[PDB]
């Protein structure tokens, strides 16, 4: 898999949405990516794992917590992404 640094331009909504986090035992990751919108301008990809917002890690974000994060994130939003390249 392939890491990257991506910064969102502000402000939100972001146009993107994810699932996963520790109470869902599973990593957070990006499942939809709103056609226009500040997400898709900065190439974040549906099936992307976030591994850092804003610089924290997210291994061990609550669902709701890295949600908030995101929502209530400083212009821009940093995204520390790994991104799956086998089919
Ligand atoms: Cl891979
Ligand atoms: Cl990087």
């Amino acid at each position: 898999s392939m890491a990257l640094t991506v910064d969102v331009a502000g402000p939100a909504p972001w146009g993107f949405r994810i699932t996963g986090g520790r109470d869902f035992h599973t990593p957070i990751m990006v499942t939809k990516v709103a056609e226009r919108g500040k997400a898709k301008d900065a190439d974040l990809r549906p099936g992307d794992i976030i591994v850092a917002i804003n610089g924290e890690s997210a291994e061990g974000m609550l669902h709701a917590e890295a949600q908030s994060k995101i929502r209530q994130s400083p212009s821009p939003l940093r995204l520390q992404l790994d991104r799956i390249t086998s089919l």
